[PDB]
């Protein structure tokens, strides 16, 4: 056991063990607070989350676990992983308090791309690894669902790593998640994924909506209305009649860029989720030659997501996530 020494931090004492320096805060919300900090046994930068209030409800604890249990999962260069996750408790009826360490890579996207066009080798290798990343996390049954550049750390090799940062927003959501459509295939992500890359590419926000309708509106210039196929799936007719009041030969945002890169974002923007490209298809395309290695894109072992269609007391998930923290077994 390490010892744990306090400080103040995001308005709460954090108990953190005395490896852990320099904790400076980078993130705070509702669900808890993060500090970039140096893990001085590591030698390594650290993000440490600190769940906020993680068993007040059966809400905090099932998202308490949830997160524990897919950090713990998480085991690719691409992805977020977990380095440690520690309580200051000593036993079970004591436990309230989770912190997750993750490496800091540094910056995310935004900080990298700060509103610039970027080299169609840069967007190949950054893309690359989204997909990598997104290959892995689909490959384990997980939709990512926010994928976005703040949701996507970088260090100054641009070396890439996706997670989950929340504690612009709408921007890079897939249109159906914005409707509450709930039936989300995994290119949800694949979406994010080309608004992401045509930002990347175009140094513009590809959907800059104002507001939930507005991103729509912009969406459908983009991609156009709903082909039959896609129509066929929206069972009203109301909705379909709505959506009416609105393709667009994917050329004019994506002017000087690599004919390679426009037709990917071509099969990632398709406003039908099950006709957009997989991670896995998306990296196989052309686009990627230069960074594919079909031996090198590893899927995860699968992940038991029981868990995800259970309705359990605060006291079983906070004895849940107890075990994965005393079980825990760093890299
Ligand atoms: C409820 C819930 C459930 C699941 C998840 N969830 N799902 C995932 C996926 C596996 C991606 C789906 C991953 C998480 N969780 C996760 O990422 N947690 C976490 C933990 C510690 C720190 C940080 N934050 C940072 C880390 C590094 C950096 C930055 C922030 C910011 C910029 C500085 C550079 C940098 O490098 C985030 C989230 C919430
Ligand atoms: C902008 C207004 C139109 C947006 C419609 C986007 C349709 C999204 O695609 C849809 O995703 C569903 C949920 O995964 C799937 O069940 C559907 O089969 C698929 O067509
Ligand atoms: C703003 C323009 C958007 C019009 C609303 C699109 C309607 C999508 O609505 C979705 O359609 C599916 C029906 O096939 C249902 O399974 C979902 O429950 C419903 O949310």
């Amino acid at each position: 056991r390490p010892t744990f020494y306090r400080q103040e931090l995001n308005k709460t004492i954090w108990e953190v063990p005395e490896r852990y320096q320099n904790l400076s805060p980078v993130g705070s919300g509702a669900y808890g607070s993060v500090c970039a900090a140096f893990d001085t046994k590591t030698g390594l930068r650290v993000a440490v989350k600190k769940l906020s209030r993680p068993f007040q409800s059966i809400i905090h604890a099932k998202r308490t676990y949830r997160e524990l249990r897919l950090l713990k999962h998480m085991k690719h260069e691409n992805v977020i992983g977990l380095l440690d996750v520690f309580t200051p408790a000593r036993s079970l009826e004591e436990f309230n308090d989770v912190y997750l360490v993750t490496h800091l890579m540094g910056a995310d996207l935004n900080n990298i791309v700060k509103c610039q066009k970027l080299t169609d080798d840069h967007v190949q290798f950054l893309i690359y690894q989204i997909l990598r990343g997104l290959k892995y996390i689909h490959s384990a049954d997980i939709i990512h669902r926010d994928l976005k550049p703040s949701n996507l750390a970088v260090n100054e090799d641009c070396e890439l790593k996706i997670l989950d940062f929340g504690l612009a927003t709408r921007w890079y959501r897939a249109p159906e998640i914005m409707l509450n459509w709930m039936h989300y295939n995994q290119t949800v992500d694949i979406w994010s994924v080309g608004c992401i890359m045509a930002e990347l590419l175009t140094g513009r926000t590809l959907f800059p909506g104002t507001d939930h309708i507005d991103q729509l509106k912009l969406i459908l210039r983009l991609v156009g209305t709903p082909g039959a196929e896609l129509l066929k799936k929206i069972s009203s007719e109301s909705a379909r009649n709505y959506i009416q009041s609105l393709k667009m030969n994917f050329a004019n945002v994506f002017i000087g860029a690599n004919p390679l890169a426009v037709d990917l974002l071509e099969k990632m923007l398709v406003l039908d989720s099950d006709k957009r490209i997989t991670a896995a298809q998306a990296l196989a395309h052309a686009y990627f030659a230069q960074y594919h290695d079909p031996d090198d894109e590893p899927v995860a072992d699968p992940y038991d997501q029981s868990f995800e269609s259970r309705d359990l007391l605060i006291d079983e998930w906070k004895s849940l996530t107890y075990d994965e923290v005393i079980s825990f077994v760093p890299p």
